[PDB]
């Protein structure tokens, strides 16, 4: 609906799907409060064998190995609870479609997980949603993730 903005950093206001239509293999989107939630999503191109790869996440540069074995565009959800904890692949996003989406509330961060056109949302929870704030890496819409 209101659309599309060009890659930015910022703080999302509650109650807005944010949809990402994701253009590339790289990192999609960071997001964190700095206190109790990290998460930053991988894009993995269809057809590739297990890679290491290095990502520029939050400053720091990263190796995670990713792999994709099918015809689908996959988007690693990878989560850490503080500054100390070790990133961990969380959820999995299989899509067609290259669509990305959060919302912020009831306390929660929601997203879409599983294999496209039969994702669901799934909550990840924090102590301060309010200070959750977004690096987005392609072009987004707020108001489509199964369907396009
Ligand atoms: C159940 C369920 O939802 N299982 C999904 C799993 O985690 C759950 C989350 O709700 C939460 O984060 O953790 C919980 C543990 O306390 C739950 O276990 O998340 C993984 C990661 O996204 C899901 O697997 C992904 O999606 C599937 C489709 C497949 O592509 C995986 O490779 C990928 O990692 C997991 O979903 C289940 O995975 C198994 C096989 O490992 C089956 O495919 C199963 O069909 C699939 O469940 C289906 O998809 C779910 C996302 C959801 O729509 C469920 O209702 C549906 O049956």
């Amino acid at each position: 609906l209101d659309g599309p903005y060009q890659p930015t950093t910022f703080t999302p206001p509650t109650d807005y799907w944010i949809l990402i239509n994701s253009n590339t293999n790289g990192v999609v989107y960071e997001s964190t409060n700095n206190s109790d939630f990290w998460t930053a999503v991988i894009a993995v191109e269809p057809h590739v064998n297990p890679v290491d790869r290095q990502y520029n996440v939050f400053g720091e540069n990263k190796q995670f190995n990713v792999r994709n074995d099918s015809d689908k565009w996959k988007f690693l959800e990878m989560f850490r609870g503080s500054s100390q904890n070790d990133f961990y692949n969380r959820r999995t996003l299989t899509s067609d479609t290259r669509l990305v989406g959060i919302l912020k509330y009831g306390g929660r961060i929601w997203t879409f997980h599983g294999e496209t056109p039969r994702a669901t949302t799934d909550s990840s929870n924090t102590a301060n949603l309010n200070g959750i704030s977004i690096t987005i890496h392609s072009e987004f819409y707020i108001i489509y993730i199964n369907n396009g």
